[PDB]
């Protein structure tokens, strides 16, 4: 009945460091006529994704750590 | 008939800086039993997405520029 998903953002909320070690995927997109702020979408290991910080600026470090965690090639 | 998408990666190839200013979305995911390397997926403005560098390490700068391009709040 009532509405809980309209002119809000990319998600009701977001995490600054979703189950990091679990983060098995990520999705960053700019804001729109409501999100009023960039937002991302990270997936975890096991089957559980969601929306994360705005480009994880404060968590960027831990993020750059997740992005640089592919130094196995 | 022939197969062109098997034990390869997240995409046939990837861009180090897809239509950046157009990049209207992004998706970063780790490699698997074939990609042998982290890969991402960025979308452009107009309706055209694809796979980008591996966390755009060399292009990370221009990327951090796209991630920090939300300083309008």
């Amino acid at each position: 009945a009532v509405v809980a998903s309209e002119l809000r953002c990319q998600c009701l909320k977001t995490l600054p460091r979703v189950d990091f070690k679990n983060i098995q995927s990520l999705s960053v997109t700019p804001p729109g006529p409501h999100c009023a702020q960039t937002e991302v979408i990270a997936t975890l290991k096991g089957g559980q994704k969601v929306c994360l910080d705005p480009e994880a600026p404060l968590v960027q470090k831990i993020i750059q750590k997740i992005l640089n965690k592919g130094k196995a090639n």
